[PDB]
């Protein structure tokens, strides 16, 4: 509250963190799905059925000029990617699966990086 101040954790290297797993994110074998935009021509239902697309080239574009306000921020937008995935898309597609994978792989990298 007012003239109390809490304590805080380190935030100056977030960015450079979360660069990274980003990068670690585009270069995975199962990332194919989540490099672009999908695609709203070509992928009848998206554009109604997914009210905020998310992707990880927009997450790097958003990244890359500061338009995230802190780490919380990007998490919410790589949760979306795969929250989107999973409303579209079955379990046991390849696109579902890709999607479940890659969510794995995102919250071990961010326990890991950001949780002591
Ligand atoms: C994430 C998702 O739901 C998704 C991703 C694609 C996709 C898959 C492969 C290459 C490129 C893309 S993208 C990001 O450019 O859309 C995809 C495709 C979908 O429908 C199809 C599938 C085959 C052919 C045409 C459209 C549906 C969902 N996604």
């Amino acid at each position: 509250s007012m003239s109390v101040k809490k304590p805080k954790r380190d935030d100056s290297k977030d960015l450079a963190l979360c660069s990274m797993i980003l990068t670690e994110m585009e270069t995975h074998e199962d990332a194919w799905p989540f490099l672009l935009p999908v695609n709203l021509k070509l992928v009848p239902g998206y554009k109604k059925v997914i009210k905020k697309p998310m992707d990880f080239s927009t997450i790097r574009e958003k990244l890359s000029s500061g338009q995230y306000p802190n780490l919380e921020t990007f998490a919410l937008d790589v949760r979306l990617v795969f929250d989107n995935c999973e409303t579209f898309n079955e379990d046991d597609s390849d696109i579902g699966r890709a999607g479940h994978n890659m969510r794995k792989y995102f919250e071990k990298k961010w326990t890991d990086t950001f949780k002591v």
